[PDB]
C-alpha cells in the first residue's frame, strides 16, 4: 500500500479518451514497437528505483526554487511531503513501464495533473504548501526527468541500441505524460 | 526579409525577464557549456535547414489531425500558409544556436507562443485557417522537433561525443523555448 496512491480508484473522469491518447502518441512518435521497450526498460528499472528517485531529489535539494515546492510556509522543507511523495514519484516509473495505457491510466494521468496545480496540490498528504507549481518547470523537467535516466538504463548490460531504444521510449512516455498533466493548467478549450 | 518575422521589433513586452529564464535554464541544466555546444550546433545546421524542414514537414503531412492545424476551411493545406511559415521556423533553428538569450530573444519566445495560440495564430499571414493549435500538440513535439534533429548534428563528420553534446544543448534548447511558449496558453498565476 503507496499512502494517496489512488490508480484505479480517482472518482474523476479524465476529460480526454482514448481516441485523445491515439493521437497525443502519433504526436510523440510512440508505437507498438515503443510498448515492447518500455515495458522492456521496467526490468532493468525496477532494482534502481531508489537510486534514480536520489538523483531526481538532489536535483530538487540543489536549486532552491525547485526546492520552494516542497517547503512549509516558513521556507523550510516539509519531510513529510518530501517522503509521501517519493514513493508515489518511483511507483510511476513502474506504472509508466508495466501499465496498459487505457482509460484507467488516462483518469489517473489527470489526476496526477491536479496534484501539480492549484487543484488539488497538498491535497493528497494533507499538508501545508505552496499551493502551485507553475507549469513552466513541469515542461522544463521534461529534460532532466529524461536525460538523467538514460544512465540507469544501461545498468543490466544492454546492448547500445536496445539501451537507445528503452530511452527512446522514455523519453516519448514523459513528453507524453507532462503534455496530459497542462489539462488543469491550460486555459478551457486551449489544450 | 522574411514576411512576418519580426524578431527585435515586437514592440510587446515578455510576462518573463532574465530572472525567470535563469531559473528556467536551470531547470532544464542548460548552462554556459551549452552555450558553447548550442552555437557549434548552428554552423552543422546552417547547411543543412532544409532538409530538416523537409523531414518535419514530411511528419505534419502524413498525420491529417497535424496537418489539421494549416489547413483551409476546405480542410486543404493552406499552401501560402505552410511556405511562409517554413522560412520562419527554418530561421528559429538558426536564431536558437545564434542568438543571445536576451530580452529580445524573450520577447520573440512570447511572440511565437502567441502565434500558436488563438490569439495571434493566423494573422502574421493573413490567412484563414483554424483558431488555436491545442497545447497537447507543442508539449508533444518536444520529441520529434529534438529527436529527428539528431542524424542532422553528425552530417558535419563529428565525433559520437561531440554529436552527443550538440544534440543535448538542442533538447535542452527545445523543451526551454516550449515551456516559455506555454504562457499565453496557462491560467493567468498558473504559469
Ligand atoms: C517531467 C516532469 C515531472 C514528472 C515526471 C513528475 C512526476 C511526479 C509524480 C509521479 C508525482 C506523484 C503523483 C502521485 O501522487 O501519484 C509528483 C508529485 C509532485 N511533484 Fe512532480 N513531476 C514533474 C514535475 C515537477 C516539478 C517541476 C516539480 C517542482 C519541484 C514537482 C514537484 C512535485 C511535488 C511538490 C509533488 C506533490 C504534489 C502534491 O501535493 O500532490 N514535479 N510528480
Ligand atoms: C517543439 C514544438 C514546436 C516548435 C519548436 C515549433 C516551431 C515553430 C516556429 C519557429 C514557428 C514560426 C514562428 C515565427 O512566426 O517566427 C512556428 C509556427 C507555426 N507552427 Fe510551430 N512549433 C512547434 C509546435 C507546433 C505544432 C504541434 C504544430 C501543429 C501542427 C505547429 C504548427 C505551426 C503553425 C500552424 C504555425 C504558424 C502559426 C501562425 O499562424 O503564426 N507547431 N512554429
Amino acid at each position: 500500500k503507496i499512502p494517496g496512491y489512488t490508480y484505479g480508484e480517482t472518482e474523476n473522469r479524465a476529460p480526454f479518451n482514448l481516441e485523445d491518447l491515439k493521437l497525443l502518441k502519433e504526436a510523440v512518435m510512440f508505437t507498438a514497437e515503443d510498448e515492447e521497450y518500455i515495458q522492456k526498460a521496467g526490468e532493468v528499472l525496477e532494482d534502481q528505483v531508489e537510486e534514480i528517485l536520489d538523483t531526481w531529489y538532489g536535483f530538487v535539494g540543489s536549486h532552491p526554487h525547485l526546492l520552494y515546492y516542497f517547503t512549509s510556509p516558513d521556507g523550510t522543507p516539509n519531510e513529510k511531503y518530501l517522503a509521501a511523495v517519493r514513493k508515489r514519484f518511483s511507483r510511476w516509473i513502474l506504472d509508466t513501464s508495466n501499465r496498459s495505457y487505457d482509460q484507467a491510466w488516462l483518469d489517473y494521468q489527470y489526476e496526477i495533473g491536479l496534484r501539480h496545480h492549484r487543484t488539488k496540490k497538498n491535497q493528497t498528504d494533507n499538508v501545508e504548501s505552496v499551493p502551485n507549481i507553475g507549469y513552466r518547470y513541469l515542461v522544463a523537467w521534461i529534460y532532466p526527468i529524461t536525460a538523467t535516466m538514460k544512465p540507469f538504463l544501461a545498468r543490466k548490460g544492454h546492448t547500445p541500441e536496445e539501451v537507445e531504444k528503452m530511452y527512446q521510449a522514455w523519453f516519448k512516455a514523459t513528453t507524453l505524460q507532462v503534455a496530459l498533466w497542462s489539462y488543469p493548467y491550460v486555459k478551457y478549450g486551449d489544450f
